[PDB]
């Protein structure tokens, strides 16, 4: 069946010209809404919630690993280093690389949390280890955000980018404080404010990581505690035919919108 929010979803996409993918959980009766939820989308910077969560259950075993140094060398630097390059010859500890890649996006920063767990398969491995079974890294930064289309590299799902993301926030995919400290990295997001967010009520309250790159590549995956009701999770990723498209993140926030007029 085609739903009325379905319906609405699928005009907001033939107006964009692009590619729409989302899906929700809300966690209250544990039911989805979805479109294009099983069709395959880059993930961009979307993935660096992977790659922090795989660093945080290596912290489970590992008390101090957080406060590992890692050196952040001139030749690291990729092409989007606002935390990193102040950093060129000295170190950053793996909080501080997590926090700059969750809340910054640093790319430089999402390298060096890949190097940690052995490179791309390494996110992957953790991705299946917690029964993500469609989601695939295979590039670091900056090649993961090339977004061709019909490239199966970097990309994943929205239903399995949505139960990932519940599992990991909401869930036990990591110990507790794991998962709270993931939670406070997510809402201090400083990305976020014209994405999901902006097609949501004020008062909520949101934990978010956006992506972008080629293709007119425009996403946004988040937690949402509504005024006084369960905890959703949101996923929303737009992908366009021509590689220099200009990004689209009021079509995200306008997917928000009709998903939260629909519950
Ligand atoms: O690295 C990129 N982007 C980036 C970097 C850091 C943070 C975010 C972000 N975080 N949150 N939202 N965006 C996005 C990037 C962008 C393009 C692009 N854009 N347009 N056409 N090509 C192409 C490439 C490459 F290398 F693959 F060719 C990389
Ligand atoms: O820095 C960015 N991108 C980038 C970086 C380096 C090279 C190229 C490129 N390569 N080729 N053409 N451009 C593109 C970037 C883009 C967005 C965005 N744009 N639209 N929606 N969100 C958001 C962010 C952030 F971090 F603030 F969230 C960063």
């Amino acid at each position: 069946q085609t739903s009325a929010v379905q319906q609405k979803l699928a005009a907001l996409e033939k107006s964009s010209g692009g590619r729409l993918g989302v899906a929700l959980i809300d966690t209250a009766d544990n039911t989805q809404v979805l479109y294009r939820g099983d069709e395959r989308f880059p993930m961009c910077s979307t993935s660096k919630v992977m790659a922090a969560a795989a660093v945080l259950k290596q912290s489970e075993t590992q008390k101090q690993l957080l406060n590992q140094p890692v050196e952040i060398k001139h030749a690291d630097l990729v092409n989007y280093n606002p935390i990193a390059e102040k950093h060129v010859n000295g170190t950053m500890t793996l909080a501080e690389l997590s926090a700059a890649a969750l809340q910054y996006s640093d790319n430089t920063a999402m390298n060096k949390l890949i190097a940690q767990l052995g490179g791309p398969g390494g996110v992957t491995a953790f991705a299946r280890a917690i029964g993500d079974e469609t989601f695939r890294l295979d590039r670091t930064e900056p090649t993961l955000n090339t977004a061709i289309p019909g490239d199966p590299r970097d990309t994943t799902t929205p239903r399995a980018m949505a139960q990932t993301l519940r599992q990991l926030t909401l869930g036990h995919a990591l110990g507790e404080t794991q998962r709270a400290q993931l939670v406070t990295w997510l809402k201090g997001n400083t990305t976020g404010a014209a994405s999901i967010r902006a097609g949501l009520p004020t008062s909520w309250t949101v934990g978010d990581k956006t992506g972008s790159g080629g293709y007119g590549t425009t996403n946004d995956i988040a937690v949402i505690w509504p005024q006084g009701r369960a905890p959703l999770v949101l996923v929303t990723y737009f992908t366009q035919p021509q590689q220099n498209a200009e990004s689209r993140r009021d079509v995200l926030a306008s997917a928000a919108r009709i998903i939260a007029e629909g519950l």
